[PDB]
């Protein structure tokens, strides 16, 4: 059984790829034969030990997995059959995907997808199923095509690259927000109308001119602040992500005379009837293009070089990772 | 006719009540005979010259009115008929309720809801408009009565007592904030099932323990933070107030840990739909004994002393106006 590993000595994490025994892995009624996982940007906090999303090592990374079942005490899931999991507290406070075996509760578990495979699901990931559901937060909210252009932050992200292509399959005009210019091409090519700058989304007023009928953040702090300021009447802006910063230094002047939605999006305990139709909806509504338009594959061990990467603003679309 | 003019010299606003010619209104399609109007928050930040609320002097302010009908020029609207007014600008860049006359668009009033009469209606006001859109905010994110404790900000005031009376009635147990002891009584008796101190809401934690199922904000500032911590998972905030300042210090912690919602209310512009059926629902809702318990009647002569206690922490409930 090979694992990636975070051990913890003088507050720094390291990580390292270790052969442990099935013995050292925790209880839990359904074990998987992992063969997929991915990095997301709560992996790469946890696995360079930044923002203390850890509390308790040794611990395996990895909030995604996908597999097979090797044995199962819930009668729900059987040996043989191809599921899925993403949060529950996995990767964080319980061994997760980023080893060949992990032992989770049957109610974590979602069984695969008609449609899906272990890879194209972990292309998904927690980032693409996230964006899915910010994406029925505006569909909620009575964001419709014809209302206007939506803004997507940190476009070139995980989730943001899948809000993107989501968007633009469902008849909207989408605008991308990225701090880079080398994005530019690729962020076009995944059904953005044009792409602007985030040092144009550093201060703002209360109230600035109305342009988004909707919104997905995924950077919080300065640029969730002005995507706020800048929403038209009755609009909705999905925030799920705090990659510019964890503060939201806003007002309430779009609320209580614009009567804007902010709708905070999880993706750790999704319960299981919301979680099904999201995935069941990134089935039909993400194009096939974009499991190889997004995604990059890498072996189970290099994952620290990516996360490295996902910290320090280099990284592009989805990061898959073959775990065996 | 009478009416409570606004001028401004040496940047300073002077309230006074004149007698006005008729040929001084503004245009309009319909003339109205006001008979009641009201004084919410916003009102008495424009008498007192507290904010920007008004740009444009001589203002009659008011943003409120209800009255008979005395010409029309749009065919919706006949001589006699009985109407109320909130909103649309009128009251801040357009002359307002607080008069015995008013000219404005047909679009801008709504004829009298059955059940309901001139002075009621502006008993409620559009802080009781508004309570119940901040009501329905809630219902539209599902949160029901067996969800736990509702959390009513500056619940004393006009907006806070109605939502208090509203939430009542529909079957929540309510928990009033209030900065004041003498409040705590009047408070109980509109149906708060307790009353907690507004020192009590002025740091907080990104996140703090669960506790409240749902919340109607009039303060915004601190205390909103505060309460946006405090949220169990999917819980829904309908903020509609700035009474404690206009900032918004918070994090995106309780959105994207927590799929928390802050669902802005506003007022203002509230489409004619929307309009019509919280008008509806506050008839059904609102029990009679709000109508006696959280009114007070005054005179336009007496309207920038009520003013100036608004601005000052000093009023409860809700404050009529006979304009005649
Ligand atoms: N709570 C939950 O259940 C979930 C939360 N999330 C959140 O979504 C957010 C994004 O996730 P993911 O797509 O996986 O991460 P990524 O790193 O793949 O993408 C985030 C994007 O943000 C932009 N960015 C990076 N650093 C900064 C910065 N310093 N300031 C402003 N923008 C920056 C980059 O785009 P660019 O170069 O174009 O500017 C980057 O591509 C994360 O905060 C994550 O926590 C995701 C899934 C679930
Ligand atoms: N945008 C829109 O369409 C609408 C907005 N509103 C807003 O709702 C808010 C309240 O309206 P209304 O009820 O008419 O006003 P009120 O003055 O009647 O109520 C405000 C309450 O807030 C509390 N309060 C007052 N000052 C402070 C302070 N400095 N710090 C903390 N709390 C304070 C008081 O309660 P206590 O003493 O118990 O602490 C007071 O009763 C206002 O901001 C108003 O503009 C209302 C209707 C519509």
């Amino acid at each position: 059984l090979q694992a990636l590993l975070l051990e913890q000595q003088d507050g720094k994490t390291l990580a390292s790829v270790q052969t442990l025994d099935e013995s050292r892995l925790p209880e839990g009624d359904v074990t998987v034969d992992v063969h997929w996982s991915s990095l997301n940007y709560k992996d790469a906090l946890a696995i360079t030990g930044k923002g203390k999303i850890i509390r308790n090592f040794p611990m395996i990374p990895g909030i995604d997995f996908a597999g097979t079942v090797r044995t199962s005490e819930d009668p729900r899931f059987h040996a043989g059959q191809e599921v899925l999991l993403t949060g529950w507290g996995v990767g964080e406070n319980h061994w997760g995907g980023l080893a060949e075996q992990a032992r989770v509760k049957g109610d974590w578990l979602v069984a695969m997808p008609q449609g899906l495979d272990a890879r194209k699901a972990m292309i998904i990931g927690t980032a693409g199923f996230t964006a899915m559901l910010c994406v029925m937060a505006l569909e909620d909210a009575g964001v419709r095509p014809q209302d206007g252009e939506i803004v997507v932050t940190g476009a070139s992200g995980g989730v943001g690259s899948t809000a993107v292509a989501l968007l633009h399959k469902l008849g909207y005009q989408v605008v991308a927000v990225s701090g880079r210019e080398s994005t530019h091409e690729y962020l076009k090519s995944l059904g953005a109308s044009r792409v602007l700058p985030r040092d144009e989304f550093a201060e703002s007023r209360p109230l600035e001119k109305q342009v988004w009928a909707g919104a997905i953040d995924t950077v919080g702090d300065k640029v969730l602040a002005k995507v706020l300021a800048q929403m038209n009447y009755g609009g909705c802006v999905a925030a799920c992500g705090l990659a510019g910063g964890f503060t939201l230094p806003t007002t309430v002047m779009p609320f209580i005379l614009r009567n804007v939605r902010l709708q905070g999006v999880d993706s750790v305990m999704t319960p299981p009837e919301r979680r099904a139709q999201a995935w069941q909806r990134l089935v039909a509504d993400l194009p096939e293009s974009f499991y190889t338009q997004a995604a990059k594959e890498i072996s189970l061990s290099e994952a620290p070089n990516f996360a490295e990467a996902i910290i320090n603003n280099q990284i592009q679309g989805r990061t898959l990772v073959k775990v065996n």
